[PDB]
RNA sequence: UACCAGCAAAACACUCCGAUGUUUUAGAGCUAUGCUGU
RNA sequence: AACAGCAUAGCAAGUUAAAAUAAGGCUAGUCCGUUAUCAACUUGAAAAAGUGGCACCGAGUCGGUGCUU
DNA sequence: CTAATCGCCAATCGGAGTGTTTTGCTGGTAT
DNA sequence: ATTGGCGATTAG
């Protein structure tokens, strides 16, 4: 009878408790099923529930992705295969046979073991001849003599597997030895077009400059620093960026009145320069062309470093170069070595674990790893050449490395048509078939298309026109384009919420304008002289208004419409609007730029053909490529002129409206006639807005719109709410305990539900980088900071500052981060809030320092505060307050407004949890239609808790149990039922559903304060009562006995959910062969013993099973009972068959009705008290835990941190209580010799803390906190007393809880089952 | 509780490509001494 | 005797290629396979439905007293 | 002599495109 | 950010 429910939600854990009306927990017996003898147990009403955390969909994705690229690079060698299968049957019949048994051993070949020519003789002179693929390469692009196909086809082969990227659309042709050669040419073509303004070439090599490893802007800015008087904006500067490859603004250097930038990678440059090229072409005719040659020696610059002119093939001769100069430096090195130091040989280059020259061919070591291992020792001889080549990172190479992300696929097209056209006059076949070959390197599925499916995906949106296959001959006849785009957009698009089956219109139609211009301008209030109450403005001076406004520019001033408006038709001087703020915000702006491009108005204006305008400017804003819309606009050709269609191509829209059609122009009002566009026209004296036209009971727009509204599940509803899984888990949990709790008490519902929420090294190290190379310094690579110093806030903070100390411009010391300083810009006194924490040694240089730093600081180096804000390293918020410091200062009313913000909760997840609830709670109606409410829901804070404890002297450490849950959970609700029931006139804020400044701070800073005594000189009656009703609030002499009574019970129920594992199947490492049974096969002819394999796998579930097994050699029967794991691989076959897949491994006679299902983390219970939970077929955990006393918590809390008059107090209590130590360590031992059962760690223990002993009591009790460890819930772990580490002790064994009792909870942990395991 | 606005961030859901890394096999190893043998 | 394998001692060379990249499946496609959901028992393919008495004194993981099925 | 302990171990980098909420300073307006 | 597998030596 009048009880209340307290919620508390999080990421890991849910708590909840009961109370009735005088602020107590019932207690009641339940009943107990099973086999035992018990029957009945007597339990509280309140506890947690705790589980593992939710997982986002990112690795899944990558996979998928993976497996299909790796299919259909497979399928692209086939269809070679197939070309080439006519007449390699001619030469050698078995050829392909043999490249497919590679891998296995000469006794599965049934063919020879040399899988290129079949014979011993010619296999070794091949490789002789051939040291590498790239000599064959180089030798067929070159000679002229008729060569064997076998060669041809291993070079193509090589050539169509990898294939280089696919960044630069155009056509590329290689002469890159003449960078200085082009950049003079350009220069010489510049001085030519500006005879009056020369520039002088001055030598400089672009190349050094231009192939830095740094950003192209601080190229640019390296580049111009050495011409005087030329600007990034100066045209020269255009030009050169240009040719670099970027975006340039080319309307300043010419005054273009509208935008034209032209980059170098896009196809559209092929067409666009026609556009610059319209009214020009005398002069700036060839200074682009020459440009584009330019950017063709900087981009293929770094990577060939070889010669041209001698060959037609410069990757291949760029890697021969490579295997010499490793040919030349190992025999120098060689005998180096033996002539100085001989004692070294044989660790170098024959011990194979040591970072050497063989760990570095036949090992395990990187590249880096084998510089840093062999510098010292060439220093120690002396042979200086080979220091050159390592500090430039040219020493011993190999051609297969992870530098090679940077070669196009056009140099590999290139040598592909030299090598093709060789051969064709000895080969015919080769002669028609040129074009099919390259468009198999050529090809790739666009974007916007998606997986070639037919009906069996969820992923697939493609629509098809004929019935054959899709080979990429014939990719352009059998797939609809235009079609598929228009379904790729359309799948993800919203929906109107007003009318659920209706989409939404673009952004940019001229209905919508007209909706916007005709609703901005039907509230604007004017008063003039002669009437002194405003009126509104007739539809007629409205339309006029727009004939001679908003048809006349972009956009309009405030001040526009009073100078003009009023100034000629009106001749009137007075008008004040507050309807609009200084700026219009809506404006035909279409309307002008179709005008501009189609030259014509009575198209426009007639209405009598506005479908033609809505359906091109649909299709302006849905496709991506030019060719599409260019094909789709051909319907309307005959209307206009090429002319205007060359225009057309070139404009593109962004963004999506947020209401339909059919409710501005589709649905008629039933008595008055018009529909909205003719209200927001004429409306009459009472011109209402589009908000105020919906809220008209008597007009049938509220009927239509109900009825729409009404025309399922929970799992559907949050999934499709919008944040992380971890919350949706905990809503979820939340709503399902809430049903249990109703259910238990009799069928009835409470009267008040309160609920509250709770609250990197890569990114981190990503901008550090970052910000390191923004700027150009150099001290990132000082030093290989670790994660942990990276996390570490100190080391944060000196990196984002780069070791300068901001206040006075000197290099921080590495080592003073001790004697630094953390600073906030703002006090926290005055607003009380990573963005607003600065490093210092001394907080004094700011200026005043109980205010906002002073201006010398800014004033004195705004330049470094710029640069620091182009590197990033300094926030947003830094920087705005440093600038709001200049701009002014701080108020109260923000100050009021922020205490506001931090009292009421202002998240939208709360609130939509709360909808949920509420939706579900209350759900009668009444005669008069309107719900009858009967349950309240309530949301408060999370400081209204913690002020309360900390006021009232009931502390919490978060490391002994796991009961906080609970006390938080019950907490809340007295405190949310006391101040509701105290003051009724504070339901509009905190209860969901539907001078002054001063008076609000005092009363939103006392709103707490009816629960205290003598406050500071003014005593308060000892019963506090309502002064409307009379009713008793709250009593001094009783309410603070029942809390603590209640915060120091003993029992609280606390479940762990039990969940069946699901994901990958083992570990992904591949190992070499062993003699061992813990190998699993990769296929199913490859033996583990001869070709090795994985390990490791991870089990689903166990199973209980007994049943007669054989163990020996005699064949003796008997029986036995114990744990079987079945894992993720052969969980379907158990499941379809269980006793086949039994009999399998051995054990016969089994009987099928005592098999038992075991997931993970299932409790046991043995004699004494023990619990233990299930890790898996052989690993237990611990299930018990703890109670103290509150003197001893109070007394850890208090002793810990140790740092006003009344303080002294509490600082004399902790002195005054010397011996609750002893107390506290013969409670851990007591504890840990009945559940845990250590011996060796609990001597060690006992042990170290008699021998210490002698320290601050501060320091004592920070360290029995680290203890508590042993004594948990959970999985053991480690941890440290004061220098000495204690290591973990693990449970390997399962047999003895095949003895015990098992039990079966449910949600709340109230209802339980118990099975006796002696059967 | 919904509609314009300027921006700058953040998170979440799909599609298309590049370079490495790991496991077996093929690229005949030479000379001197001793043991086992068909 | 050769020949082959073993253990010892010396000197020579080394940079490349073919095949697999979750075992597999039927729906045979240039398609699908690591996210979200899950105590026990009765009826139901499945979804789904149902199953457990109240007050009082106390407190080392819940115990006792009075009334009912 | 066989179970129980002790110590080590765990796939990683770069690119292009589309759509949606949510903060947090803005404003208006209105409901 | 851990927490369960696996090979090699050692007590009851």
């Amino acid at each position: 009878k009048k009880y209340s429910i307290g919620l508390d939600i999080g990421t890991n854990s849910v708590g909840w408790a009961v109370i009735t009306d005088e602020y107590k927990v019932p207690s009641k017996k339940f009943k107990v099923l099973g086999n035992t003898d018990r029957h009945s147990i007597k339990k509280n009403l309140i506890g947690a529930l705790l589980f593992d955390s939710g997982e986002t969909a990112e690795a899944t994705r990558l996979k998928r992705t993976a497996r299909r690229r790796y299919t259909r690079r497979k399928n692209r060698i086939c269809y070679l295969q197939e070309i080439f299968s006519n007449e390699m049957a001619k030469v050698d019949d078995s050829f392909f046979h043999r490249l497919e048994e590679s891998f296995l051993v000469e006794e599965d070949k049934k063919h020879e073991r040399h899988p290129i020519f079949g014979n011993i003789v010619d296999e070794v002179a091949y490789h002789e001849k051939y040291p590498t693929i790239y000599h064959l390469r180089k030798k067929l692009v070159d000679s002229t003599d008729k060569a064997d196909l076998r060669l041809i086809y291993l070079a193509l082969a090589h050539m169509i597997k990898f294939r280089g990227h696919f960044l630069i659309e155009g056509d590329l042709n290689p002469d890159n030895s003449d960078v200085d050669k082009l950049f003079i040419q350009l220069v010489q073509t510049y001085n030519q077009l500006f005879e009056e303004n020369p520039i002088n070439a001055s030598g400089v090599d672009a190349k050094a400059i231009l192939s830095a490893r740094l950003s192209k802007s601080r190229r640019l800015e390296n580049l111009i620093a050495q011409l005087p008087g030329e600007k990034k904006n100066g045209l020269f500067g255009n030009l050169i960026a240009l040719s670099l490859g970027l975006t340039p603004n080319f309307k300043s250097n010419f005054d273009l009145a509208e935008d034209a930038k032209l980059q170098l990678s896009k196809d559209t440059y092929d067409d666009d320069l026609d556009n610059l090229l319209a009214q020009i072409g005398d002069q700036y005719a060839d200074l682009f062309l020459a440009a584009k040659n330019l950017s063709d020696a900087i981009l293929l610059s770094d990577i060939l470093r070889v010669n041209t002119e001698i060959t037609k093939a410069p990757l291949s001769a760029s890697m021969i170069k490579r295997y010499d100069e490793h040919h030349q430096d190992l025999t120098l090195l060689k005998a180096l070595v033996r002539q100085q130091l001989p004692e070294k040989y044989k660790e170098i280059f024959f011990d194979q674990s040591k970072n050497g020259y063989a760990g570095y061919i036949d090992g395990g070591a990187s590249q880096e790893e084998f510089y840093k291992f062999i510098k010292p020792i060439l220093e120690k001889m002396d042979t200086e050449e080979l220091l050159v080549k390592l500090n430039r990172e040219d020493l011993l190479r190999k051609q297969r490395t992870f530098d090679n992300g940077s070669i196009p696929h056009q140099i590999h097209l290139g040598e592909l048509h030299a090598i093709l056209r060789r051969q064709e006059d000895f080969y015919p076949f080769l002669k028609d078939n040129r074009e099919k070959i390259e468009k198999i390197l050529t090809f790739r599925i666009p974007y916007y298309v998606g997986p070639l499916a037919r009906g069996n995906s969820r992923f697939a949106w493609m629509t098809r026109k004929s019935e054959e296959t899709i080979t990429p001959w014939n990719f352009e006849e059998v797939v609809d384009k235009g079609a598929s785009a228009q379904s790729f957009i359309e799948r993800m698009t919203n929906f109107d919420k007003n009318l659920p089956n209706e989409k939404v219109l673009p952004k940019h139609s001229l209905l919508y304008e007209y909706f916007t211009v005709y609703n901005e301008l039907t509230k604007v209030k004017y008063v003039t002289e002669g009437m002194r109450k405003p009126a509104f403005l007739s539809g007629e001076q409205k339309k006029a208004i727009v004939d001679l406004l908003f048809k006349t520019n972009r956009k309009v001033t405030v001040k526009q419409l009073k100078e003009d408006y009023f100034k000629k038709i009106e001749c009137f001087d007075s008008v004040e609007i507050s309807g609009v703020e200084d700026r219009f915000n809506a404006s035909l702006g279409t309307y002008h730029d179709l005008l501009k491009i189609i030259k014509d108005k009575d198209f426009l204006d007639n209405e009598e053909n506005e479908d033609i305008l809505e359906d091109i400017v649909l299709t302006l804003t849905l496709f991506e490529d030019r060719e599409m819309i260019e094909e789709r606009l051909k319907t309307y050709a005959h209307l206009f002129d090429d002319k205007v269609m060359k225009q057309l191509k070139r404009r593109r829209y962004t963004g999506w409206g947020r209401l339909s059609r059919k409710l501005i122009n589709g649905i008629r009002d039933k008595q008055s006639g018009k529909t909205i566009l003719d209200f927001l026209k004429s409306d009459g004296f009472a011109n209402r807005n589009f908000m105020q036209l919906i809220h008209d009971d008597s007009l049938t727009f509220k009927e239509d719109i109900q009825k729409a509204q009404v025309s399922d599940s929970l799992h559907e509803h949050i999934a499709n709410l919008a944040g992380s899984p971890a919350i949706k888990k905990g809503i979820l949990q939340t709503v399902k305990v809430v049903d249990e709790l109703v259910k238990v008490m009799g069928r009835h519902k409470p009267e008040n539900i309160v609920i509250e929420m709770a609250r990197n090294s890569r990114e981190r190290m990503k901008r550090i980088e970052e910000g390191i190379k923004e700027l150009g310094s150099q001290i990132l690579k000082e030093h290989p900071v670790e994660n942990t110093q990276l996390q570490n806030e100190k080391l944060y903070l000196y990196y984002l500052q780069n070791g300068r100390d901001m206040y006075v411009d000197q290099e921080l010391d590495i080592n003073r981060l001790s004697d630094y300083d953390v600073d906030h810009i703002v006090p926290q006194s005055f607003l009380k809030d990573i963005d607003n924490k600065v490093l210092t040694r001394s907080d004094k240089n700011r200026g005043k320092s109980d205010n906002v730093p002073s201006e010398e600081v800014v004033k004195k180096m705004k330049n470094y505060w710029r640069q620091l804000l182009n590197a990033k390293l300094i926030t947003q918020r830094k920087f705005d307050n440093l600038t709001k410091a200049e701009r002014g200062g701080l108020s109260e009313l923000d100050k009021a407004g922020f205490i506001k913000r931090q009292l009421v909760e202002t998240r939208q997840i709360t609130k939509h949890v709360a909808q949920i609830l509420d939706s579900r709670m209350n759900t009668k109606y009444d005669e008069n239609d309107k719900l009858i409410r009967e349950v309240k829901v309530i949301t408060l804070k999370s400081k209204l808790v913690s002020d309360f404890r900390k006021d009232f002297q009931f502390y919490k450490v978060r490391e002994i149990n796991n009961y906080h849950h609970a006390h938080d959970a019950y907490l809340n609700a007295v405190v949310g039922t006391a101040l509701i029931k105290k003051y009724p006139k504070l339901e509009s804020e905190f209860v969901y559903g539907d001078g002054k400044a001063t008076a609000k701070y005092f009363f939103y800073s006392n709103i707490m304060n009816f629960f205290k005594t003598e406050i500071t000189i003014r005593k308060r009656p000892l019963i506090e009562t309502n002064g409307e009703t009379g009713e008793i609030v709250w009593d001094k002499g009783r309410d603070f006995a029942t809390v603590r009574k209640v915060l120091s019970m003993p029992q609280v129920n606390i479940v762990k959910k039990t969940e069946v594992q699901t994901g990958g199947f083992s570990k992904e490492s591949i190992l070499p062969k062993r003699n061992s049974d813990k190998l699993i096969a990769r296929k199913k002819d490859w033996d583990p013993k001869k070709y090795g394999g994985f390990d490791s796998p991870t089990v689903a579930y166990s199973v209980l099973v007994v049943a007669k097994v054989e163990k020996g050699k005699s064949k003796k029967l008997k029986s036995v009972k114990e744990l079987l794991g079945i894992t993720i691989m052969e969980r379907s076959s158990f499941e379809k068959n269980p006793i086949d897949f039994l009999e399998a491994k051995g054990y016969k006679e089994v009987k099928k009705d005592l098999i038992i299902k075991l997931p993970k983390y299932s409790l046991f219970e043995l004699e004494n008290g023990r619990k233990r939970m299930l890790a898996s077929a052989g690993e237990l955990q611990k299930g018990n835990e703890l109670a103290l006393p509150s003197k001893y918590v109070n007394f850890l809390y208090l002793a810990s941190h140790y740092e006003p008059e009344d303080n002294e107090q509490k600082q004399l209590f902790v002195e005054q209580h010397k011996h609750y130590l002893d107390e506290i360590i013969e409670q851990i031992s007591e504890f840990s010799k009945r559940v845990i059962l250590a011996d060796a760690n609990l001597d060690k223990v006992l042990s170290a803390y008699n021998k210490h002993r002698d320290k601050p009591i501060r320091e004592q009790a920070e360290n029995i906190i680290h203890l508590f460890t042993l004594t948990n819930l959970g999985a053991p772990a480690a941890f440290k007393y004061f220098d000495t580490t204690i290591d973990r002790k693990r449970y390997t064994s399962t047999k003895e809880v095949l003895d015990a009792t098992l039990i079966h909870q449910s949600i709340t942990g109230l209802y339980e089952t118990r099975i006796d395991l002696s059967q």
